C-alpha cells in the first residue's frame, strides 16, 4: 500500500542490507504515493523482504502543491524531515547501502536533501532515481554535489516541469512504466555494483 515506515519501525539488531528512502509527489497519499509501491515490490523481489527496508518521507512533508514555487522546489520543513531520515538510517544501520528516489515535488525534495546532506552519509547513497524532476533544467539534470553515474532522471517529452515550467500536463502523470521496470532495475544494478552478490 501507500505507507511504508520500515526504517522507523525496524530493529537495529536486525538491520536490512539495503534502505530505500522515497519522497512522493504533490497531493499524493500515504508516504509513497502512486509510484513508490511499484518500485518497492520490485526491490523486495530482488533483495527479499528482510533484505530491504522501504521508508517513505512522511512527517513534516505534506506534499503541498503550492510549495513547488518555493526557492528549492519544496519547503524547508520537508527538507529537514528527509535529512532526518538519512541521518536515522546512518545511525541505526551504519553498514546498510542506501538508495533514494522522488517524484515531482518529491524529486526536488530528494535533490535538495542530498545536496545538504553530510558527505559521509551522501556517499552511502549508491543510486538515486528522479521522476518528473522539477529542477531538471535549473540543475542541468544533476543533483548538486552528487555523481552523475549514480543518478537516473526520468523526464518525459512534453512534461513541462522538466523544461523549467510548473505547469502540470499529461506526460507528468505517465511515469508508471518507468517505476515498474527501468527505475528499480537501475537501483538494483547500483546496489549490486557496490555490494556484489
Amino acid at each position: 500500500r501507500t505507507t511504508r515506515d520500515d526504517l522507523i519501525n525496524g530493529n537495529s539488531a536486525s538491520c536490512r542490507d539495503v534502505i530505500f528512502i522515497y519522497a512522493r509527489g504533490s497531493t499524493e497519499t500515504g508516504n509513497l504515493g502512486t509510484l513508490g509501491p511499484s518500485i518497492a515490490s520490485n526491490l523486495e523481489s530482488a533483495f527479499g523482504k528482510d533484505g530491504v527496508w522501504i521508508q517513505g518521507v512522511g512527517g513534516a512533508y505534506r506534499a503541498t502543491l503550492g510549495d513547488l514555487a518555493l526557492p528549492r522546489g519544496t519547503s524547508s520543513a520537508a527538507i529537514r524531515e528527509m535529512l532526518g531520515l538519512f541521518q536515522q538510517a546512518n545511525t541505526k544501520c551504519p553498514d546498510a547501502t542506501l538508495i533514494a528516489g522522488g517524484y515531482s515535488q518529491g524529486a526536488a525534495l530528494a535533490a535538495a536533501s542530498i545536496e545538504d546532506l553530510d558527505s559521509a552519509i551522501r556517499d552511502k547513497i549508491a543510486g538515486t532515481v528522479l521522476f518528473g524532476y522539477t529542477k531538471n533544467l535549473q540543475n542541468r539534470g544533476r543533483i548538486p554535489n552528487y555523481p552523475a553515474d549514480r543518478t537516473k532522471v526520468f523526464c518525459n517529452t512534453g512534461d513541462l516541469v522538466c523544461t523549467g515550467s510548473l505547469i502540470v500536463a499529461a506526460p507528468h502523470l505517465a511515469y508508471g512504466p518507468d517505476a515498474r521496470g527501468p527505475a528499480p532495475e537501475f537501483l538494483i544494478e547500483k546496489v549490486r555494483a557496490v555490494r556484489g552478490s
